[PDB]
């Protein structure tokens, strides 16, 4: 045939701070988007890089929102807001990506960055997010866990409103995948996040 | 038929702080807007998510404004327009939403996150409200 031309969906196994694992239908099905955000230290600034789209620049300005309410709830710092710069990357800096249903992919990330306790790349995310914190449900979610199963993902993080979509789910996929359910992201920021941070965060 | 295609909403009886049961006329029928904002500290900016339509820009502005008029009417605070940031947003986060019809929903949401003061969403906001306060008569309102 000749030079390898793509490079396969790989589960990261390390879990690296600042980072979250996703799942982005695509005209060719779920992508594993590799969730990737900054807390750089200087004045209070959004950067949402990566083609993201209006559906995601809301998405992550309600993310970060109800994050801000929440900082004793997760531990972030009590003064991030006017002293962090997010930086919201997505891959590929080519691809114009589309639709509001990685909020909890880009809440995770910026969770685990201000927090520093890297969170499960070895589990796959998807679902929107509110200033309550309700995960509302998607659509074409089978896409996705099929994705996530493909890549190696072995974990999946799910809405407490889509227990309707698993029946749709393929068979062999859906034994070997675990599904965790959950009302709010206030039951994912501590089954992803580490107990323990890392690397100290920014003064 | 396979599936559950739609999961329709219901009034939690709780009262929600900083959340307000809201009516909106549609096309595809009738459905229940919420309106939910956050009172965050900052110095001071208003931003408007959920994919909102240019025409909630005003309605919502104006709502806040007689807010800032009658900052001591309800107990708010009395410099929050320099240190609460108004995050206004609306779900579906991406669905197109116009008409200024039931702003006081935005109003009252934003009194409730301000005050601290949930608001019961078993009863359901309708109306125009004016800089004045004034509330003018809006169309659709069967559905609603």
């Amino acid at each position: 045939l000749g030079i390898p031309r793509y490079r396969p969906d790989k589960a990261e196994t390390e879990p690296q701070v600042g980072t979250a694992q996703g799942l982005a239908w695509t005209p060719v099905g779920g992508t594993l988007l590799t969730i990737e955000v900054a807390a750089v230290p200087g004045s209070g600034k959004l950067s949402l890089t990566g083609q993201l789209g209006e559906v995601m620049k809301e998405s992550a300005q309600a993310a970060l929102t109800y994050l801000r309410a929440h900082t004793q709830d997760y531990g972030l710092p009590e003064d991030f807001y006017n002293k962090v710069d997010l930086h919201v990357h997505v891959p590929d800096g080519a691809t114009p990506k589309d639709g509001p249903a990685a909020g909890i992919t880009m809440a995770t990330a910026i969770a685990s960055a201000l927090s520093r306790r890297p969170a499960r790349m070895d589990i796959a995310m998807t679902g929107e997010v509110s200033l309550r914190g309700k995960v509302m449900p998607i659509g074409g979610v089978k896409e996705k866990l099929l994705a996530a199963h493909q890549a190696g993902i072995h974990k999946i993080v799910l809405p407490k409103d889509n227990e309707a979509q698993l029946e749709e789910l393929p068979k062999e996929v859906l034994e070997g995948l675990e599904i965790k359910l959950v009302e709010d992201v206030g039951e994912v920021l501590e089954y992803l996040l580490l107990p323990e941070p890392t690397m100290p965060p920014v003064v």
